[PDB]
């Protein structure tokens, strides 16, 4: 049983 | 003229 | 003239 | 003239 | 039994 | 049983 | 005059 | 005059 | 006049 | 066997 | 066997 | 067997 997660990635600006 | 932006925020996981 | 934007926010997972 | 936008927000998963 | 999820992605602005 | 998740990704701005 | 809201989750 | 909000989670 | 918010989590 | 993709922008 | 895609923008 | 991708920008 190999539980895995990830973490969100919010990225950017004027571009 | 006061231009403003924001940057996206993607967040979370198993929770 | 005060232009403003926002950035999208996509969030979540199993929860 | 105060133009404003928003950014979409798509969110969720199994919950 | 290989459960998988995804997380939502909301993205964008003036563009 | 290999449970996996992801985390949301919200991204962008004026672009 | 202007008022914009934000996006929640649960 | 202007007011923008932010994006929460739970 | 202007006011922008931030992004929380829980 | 399984393959999931990700979300881009431009 | 399985293959899911992602959501782009422009 | 399993393969998940990530989210880019430009």
């Amino acid at each position: 049983g190999d539980v895995i997660e990830v973490g969100g990635a919010g990225q950017g600006g004027y571009g």
